């Protein structure tokens, strides 16, 4: 009965609902993921127990921070620290200066959170812009990876067909083939996001979802002129190593954190403003919210 007694519920933030709330004792504000637990199957009870366990384990500057896990009658509450910077992609389209260096800084933080997940045997499986939140500018504006409702626990490099999961534009070739998979599926999603961060449109796309899947399984993206002519070759190289259809050859999160475009940002990444990326990303964000 701890949540109904100690928290005041506010407006909705986004099989669950996320609502802002305030702890009545201290006045601190939080984000509460509310899950209806009535008439759940044994399989449903185990998925929710897995989610609360994963959220309790992951403590990292670039991951949402679990504050409390409260089980009342009919409902379960996962209470996180409230981040107020908004979605990452909405913050980028509001910038008047945005360069490769800024994209490298964003993807470095995302890579840090994915690396932290993989070191703890967790594969997120659903990396996408809607799961990339921001701390407030007054708090450092760190990128925050959110929502582990679809995450799985793996043993080292053990890989199997853990079933389907993910969002069409970010699905890896091995999941589309129904092959066994594991950690590299998060790195493929990181490659799609890095592509979007540079030009503001996705590398694989077709209004026909089946043709979208055909392009993904072929790994057939490209860097068309003119917008890619000003992108450094090192940035293109990192995308190449992330969007490799062979999951064994695909770069890992810790390997990616040592790529020169990541760890040598000020001397390798271009500092030129990319206005066309901001304009395309405005179109990208509009379609995603339908
Ligand atoms: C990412 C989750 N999922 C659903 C489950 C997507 C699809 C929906 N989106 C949300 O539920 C959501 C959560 C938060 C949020 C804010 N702090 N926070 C802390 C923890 C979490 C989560 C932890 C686990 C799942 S969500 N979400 C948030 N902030 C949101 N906003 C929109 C801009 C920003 C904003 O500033 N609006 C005043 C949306």
């Amino acid at each position: 009965t701890r949540f109904t007694d100690e928290y005041q519920l506010f407006e909705e933030l986004g099989f669950s609902v996320v609502r802002r709330c305030m702890k009545i004792p201290t006045g601190q504000e939080y984000a509460a993921k509310i899950i209806n637990t009535k008439k759940l199957s044994a399989r449903d009870h185990q998925k929710l127990e897995r989610e609360a366990r994963i959220c309790r384990l992951l403590k990292h500057p670039n991951i949402v921070r679990l504050h409390d896990s409260i089980s009342e009658e009919g409902f379960h509450y996962l209470v996180f620290d409230l981040v107020t910077g908004g979605e990452l992609f909405e913050d980028i389209v509001a910038r008047e200066y945005y360069s490769e260096a800024d994209a490298s800084h964003c993807i470095q933080q995302i890579l840090e959170s994915v690396n932290h997940c993989h070191l703890n045997g967790i594969v997120h499986r659903d990396l996408k812009p809607e799961n990339l939140l921001l701390a407030s500018k007054s708090k450092g504006a760190a990128v925050k990876l959110a929502d582990f409702g679809l995450a799985i626990e793996v043993q080292g490099d053990q890989q199997a067909w853990f079933g389907f999961a993910g969002t069409p534009g970010y699905l890896s070739p091995e999941v589309l083939r129904k092959d066994p998979y594991g950690k590299p599926v998060d790195m493929w999603a990181c490659g799609v996001i890095l592509y979007i961060l540079l030009v503001g449109y996705p590398p694989f796309w077709d209004e026909d979802q089946h043709r979208l899947y055909q392009q993904i399984k072929a790994g057939a993206y490209d860097f068309p002129s003119p917008e890619w002519d000003t992108v450094t070759p090192e940035a293109k190289d990192l995308i190449n190593k992330m969007l490799t259809i062979n999951p064994a050859k695909r770069i890992t999160a810790s390997e990616a954190l040592k790529h020169p475009w990541i760890c040598q940002r000020s001397t390798v990444a271009s500092m030129m403003h990319r206005q066309e990326t901001v304009d395309c990303l405005k179109k990208f964000n509009a379609r995603r919210k339908l």
